[PDB]
């Protein structure tokens, strides 16, 4: 089991860390959503699907910088929605193919009433999403840590 990003970089077998840059709507009003869909960016595969089933959860989603201070939000993981920052590890998604399949995570962020001006700065860290991988074969228990960076400023109009 390993993951890579579109562009991109890779996290090899045994887990590790990678940095991900996301394009964000430059302008978002109170009551609107920023949608950050990582499912077009992060892809994973099972290295031995005939003998092994891989289980993948979103172990934790954490907010940083302008997202932490100026947004509230939810995370959608494989069809189910959760508070973001998360309060528990999700149910598992099965990886059972050698073909790269998306990691089905998307953030829905909405400005708090105190956001105004540049709410998210370009190049800044906005979120960490931890992928936890296990299997039905051995004791492997690995973390794939995705540091999510804003590609551009996001302005909340005043
Ligand atoms: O993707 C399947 C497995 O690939 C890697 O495992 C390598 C192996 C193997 C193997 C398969 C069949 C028999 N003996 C060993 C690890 O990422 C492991 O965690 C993962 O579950
Ligand atoms: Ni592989």
């Amino acid at each position: 089991f390993a993951c890579k990003t579109a562009n991109g970089t890779a996290i090899p077998i045994g887990g590790g860390s990678a940095n991900v840059y996301v394009n964000l709507a430059p302008v978002v009003n109170v009551g609107q959503n920023l949608v950050v869909d990582l499912s077009t960016q992060i892809f994973c595969h099972n290295d031995y699907p005939e003998t092994i089933t891989d289980y993948v959860t979103l172990q934790r989603g954490s907010a940083y910088g302008g997202v932490l201070s100026n947004f509230s939000g939810t995370v959608k993981y494989s069809g189910s929605s959760y508070p973001f920052p998360t309060t528990s590890e999700t149910p598992r998604v099965v990886y059972n193919s050698r073909t790269d399949k998306p990691w089905p995570v998307a953030l829905y962020l909405t400005p708090v009433s105190s956001a105004g001006g540049v709410a998210i700065k370009a190049g800044s860290l906005i979120a960490v999403l931890i992928l936890r991988q296990t299997n039905n074969y051995n004791s492997d228990d690995f973390q794939f840590v995705w540091n999510i960076y804003a590609n551009n400023d996001v302005v909340v109009p005043t």
